């Protein structure tokens, strides 16, 4: 029953580690190393060395069962750009695996995790595939050498098995990634947002063809063992600009991206309510959604919460992942997915 969080290190002077409820969680994320290109020598930005090293035993003194992997890469055209230029090198694969193992056993995490948006096409997955292949044996060799329990490997996936399921360029490995990786973060949201002129549910469990329960589908289809697939549960909203304020639900014109650049944290969406918003829960896609004046965001509250949770234990998944836990100042979401899990 895997309960997994990502803490992103950009938000440390206003949610330190120590902020987490790792009481609610199995597995903690530090996000993220980077690929330090070109070298590839993996490391955590230069002058967080003292919080990338503080993370784990941090957590830990909440939950002490809780165990930790690091994350290289994240969201981003360089990030993108780095792995295309890493993966076609094998020499610089040799590097990059080297060095993100002795980063792991550096900073004292259980695993590595690689968030790659996205090995596509079909040459970034086939290059993908040479460097998880490798990661994977180097992992097995360490923990032969070191005596320890080998280091956890995971990767983000889009929300589906294809990429992409409008127009097939390429698609997970799925046989490939069961066999070399413990689990897979499946990142069911950013459906829709202000890139589109009309009002939507970001994260939809169900509805048309973008919805976390058609990904998942896709990929236990192509026969990806249900364990080995974890729900990605955003703890943000997307959030638009309203073109009329007397149309406020689903589907509503929009004219552009609302606070903050289109994306409002859990906590700030709670502030939006208290401040006067209307929160609507939408049955039809499993989804909440709230509005004031000209601002509406789409999200996930206390109720989608517990019926995507509920969800992926019906669909026999591995469990569940936040992104990310400083967005839920006061853990209300993680309290309900452990809660219904429970
Ligand atoms: C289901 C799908 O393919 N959705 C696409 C969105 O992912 C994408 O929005 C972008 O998503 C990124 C991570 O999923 C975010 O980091 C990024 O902020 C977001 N971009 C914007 C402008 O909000 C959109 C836009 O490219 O396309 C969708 O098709």
């Amino acid at each position: 029953a895997l309960k997994v969080g990502f803490w992103p290190a950009y938000s440390v002077s206003e949610f330190p580690p120590s902020k987490i409820n790792s009481r609610l969680f199995t597995h903690l994320y530090y996000a993220f190393a980077e690929l330090n290109a070109p070298t590839f020598e993996v490391r955590v930005p230069p002058g967080s060395e003292k919080t990338a090293e503080d993370f784990t035993p941090t957590v830990r003194r909440l939950n002490p069962s809780v165990k930790t992997l690091i994350s290289i890469g994240g969201w981003g055209s360089e990030v993108r750009d780095n792995f295309a230029k890493l993966n076609s090198d094998a020499s610089a694969r040799q590097r990059f695996v080297k060095s993100s193992i002795a980063l792991a056993r550096r900073y004292g995490f259980h695993g590595l995790d690689l968030d790659y948006q996205y090995p596509e096409p079909q040459l970034e997955m086939e290059n993908f595939v040479k460097l998880v292949s490798e990661l994977t044996a180097a992992i097995r060799e360490e923990a032969r050498t070191s005596g320890k329990p080998r280091l956890l490997l995971t990767e983000a996936v889009y929300f589906h098995q294809k990429l992409f399921p409008w127009e097939v360029v390429t698609e997970y490995p799925v046989q490939f990634i069961a066999a070399g990786l413990d689990w897979v973060n499946v990142m069911a949201y950013d459906f829709h947002g202000s890139w589109e002129n009309f009002t939507g549910a970001p994260a939809a469990l169900r509805d048309s063809k973008f919805t976390a329960s058609v990904g998942i589908e896709s990929f236990l289809a192509a026969g990806m063992p249900p364990e080995k697939l974890v729900l990605g549960i955003p703890l943000f909203g997307r959030s638009w600009l309203l073109k009329n304020n007397n149309e406020v639900g689903i589907g509503a014109p929009a004219v552009g991206a609302g606070p903050v650049d289109g994306a409002l944290s859990f906590s700030e969406i709670q502030n939006f309510i208290r401040g006067g918003a209307r929160e609507v829960f939408d049955t039809t896609t499993v989804s909440a959604y709230a509005y004031k004046d000209n601002v509406w965001v789409g999200y996930d509250n206390q109720q989608s919460v517990a019926l995507k949770v509920q969800y992926a234990k019906e669909k026999r998944l591995g469990g569940y992942f936040f992104w990310s836990v400083n967005q839920d100042i006061d853990a209300i979401l993680p309290k309900i997915a452990s809660d219904t899990w429970g």
